[PDB]
Parts: C-alpha cells; sequence; structure tokens
C-alpha cells in the first residue's frame, strides 16, 4: 500500500516534468525519504534510456497510435503482456517508466496532458501489482537507488 503510493509519485512527477520540459517537481507527501533519491536517480538513468533507444521508442510510439484518452486506457494490455515476458530487473523497470516518459511528453505535444496523470497510474498499476515479491526483495526504491548508485 504504502509502496504503491511511493511508487506513483516517483511515476507521476517524472512523467509530469518529462512533459512539461521540467527538471524537478515538488515532494507530494507520500514518496518518503527514498523518493527524492530515487527520482534524482530516475532523471539520470531514464534521461538516458529515452535517448539511448530513441528510435525503437519513435518506432513504438508510432505503432501504438496514441491519440487521446481511449488510446492510453487501450495500452494497459500490451503494458503488462510485454513487462511480463521474461526476466524481472531494475533495467527493464526503468524502461518501462522511460517509455511512460516518452508518451507523456507526446501527450503534452497533441493537448492531451489530461491523459498524463492517468498513464502515471496505469504504469504504477503493472509495476507494483505484478512485481511487489520482487520489489520487497529489492528494499523498494533504495534498492533501485543503490543499483544504480548515480
Ligand atoms: C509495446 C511494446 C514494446 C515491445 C518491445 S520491442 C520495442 C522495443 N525495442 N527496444 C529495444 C525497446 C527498449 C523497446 C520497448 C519500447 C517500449 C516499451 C518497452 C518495454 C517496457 C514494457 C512495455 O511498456 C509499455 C507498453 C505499451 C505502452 C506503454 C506506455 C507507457 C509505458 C510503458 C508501455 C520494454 C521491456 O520491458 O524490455 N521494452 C520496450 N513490444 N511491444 C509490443
Amino acid at each position: 500500500d504504502d509502496l504503491y503510493r511511493q511508487s506513483l509519485e516517483i511515476i507521476s512527477r517524472y512523467l509530469r516534468e518529462q512533459a512539461t520540459g521540467s527538471k524537478d517537481s515538488k515532494p507530494l507527501g507520500e514518496a518518503g525519504a527514498a523518493g527524492r533519491r530515487a527520482l534524482e536517480t530516475l532523471r539520470r538513468v531514464g534521461d538516458g534510456v529515452q535517448r539511448n533507444h530513441e528510435t525503437a521508442f519513435q518506432g513504438m510510439l508510432r505503432k501504438l497510435d496514441i491519440k487521446n484518452e481511449d488510446d492510453v486506457k487501450s495500452l494497459s494490455r500490451v503494458m503488462i503482456h510485454v513487462f511480463s515476458d521474461g526476466v524481472t530487473n531494475w533495467g527493464r523497470i526503468v524502461t518501462l517508466i522511460s517509455f511512460g516518459a516518452f508518451v507523456a511528453k507526446h501527450l503534452k505535444t497533441i493537448n492531451q496532458e489530461s491523459c498524463i496523470e492517468p498513464l502515471a497510474e496505469s504504469i504504477t498499476d503493472v509495476l507494483v501489482r505484478t512485481k511487489r515479491d520482487w520489489l520487497v526483495k529489492q528494499r523498494g526504491w533504495d534498492g533501485f537507488v543503490e543499483f544504480f548508485h548515480v
């Protein structure tokens, strides 16, 4: 429960600042101690993932053809299917969130800023609900910060 809210805040803040072209955001009270360092790490690693995988991200975004809220809702099916296929690791978790930021930037360009918070919830549901046991074993977001040790 606490992990869900903490994850939702980190993911929501990162998607929102990526879409508005911001490098920071105010804490919303649910991310706690680990929140600041997690978002700082996610900005570093996440920005890098979007840069290094830009052609693949542009290709997939185009194929997904996201124009509105109904299209955003439809993403959860493929999101859970792809994210559940294969190994669990921090690298894949960053790819999931980074693609979310890449989609959020797209949503802002097409005046669909209202879809960003629903998308963050979609991503948080997939991440936390399918990886809760693994996240607990890694000490969640403290594990994330330590793994990348930026
Ligand atoms: C959507 C999809 C993805 C694939 C993998 S091939 C594309 C591809 N090539 N490379 C080299 C990379 C890095 C990707 C790629 C592109 C986009 C996302 C991912 C993911 C995360 C899981 C799927 O996440 C989402 C699916 C849909 C909408 C989403 C909207 C917001 C946030 C996440 C979303 C991975 C991975 O787990 O390794 N890899 C990704 N197949 N499909 C159908």
